[PDB]
């Protein structure tokens, strides 16, 4: 399927074990996808003072289209020193590795794979 829906458990930034996917835009976006595969994946949302607390390079979920199912349609942009790899909407959050952490709410999006 072109699009997948998934439930992301959404993370508070101090609570992040793992706090990146990787040290490379290519390898970044891999990870995240692998993740998001496996059911090993979380959600940030970004204010102010969440990026600085994780590891670039980032990996956005970016509206990619205006929801079935209750599920936001979404695509992944990596981010390193201020550039984007991909083109989308409004940021929905940062993805990170999820490693057992309690979530603070649960956020359903249709993932364009
Ligand atoms: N064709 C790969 C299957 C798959 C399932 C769920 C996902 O979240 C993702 I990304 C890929």
């Amino acid at each position: 399927k072109t699009h997948v829906q998934l439930s992301l458990p959404v993370l508070q930034v101090r609570d992040v074990l793992v706090r990146g996917f990787g040290d490379s835009v290519e390898e970044v976006l891999s990870e995240a996808r692998q993740h998001l595969k496996d059911g090993t994946c979380g959600l940030v949302e970004v204010e102010k003072g969440v990026l600085p607390q994780l590891e670039q390079p980032y990996v956005f979920i970016k509206r990619s289209d205006a929801a079935p199912h209750g599920h936001v349609m979404v695509e992944l942009v990596a981010e390193l020193e201020g550039i984007q790899y991909g083109r989308s909407g409004e940021t929905l959050g940062v993805l990170v590795p999820h490693v057992g952490e309690i979530p603070v709410a649960y956020r359903k999006v249709l993932l364009r794979k």
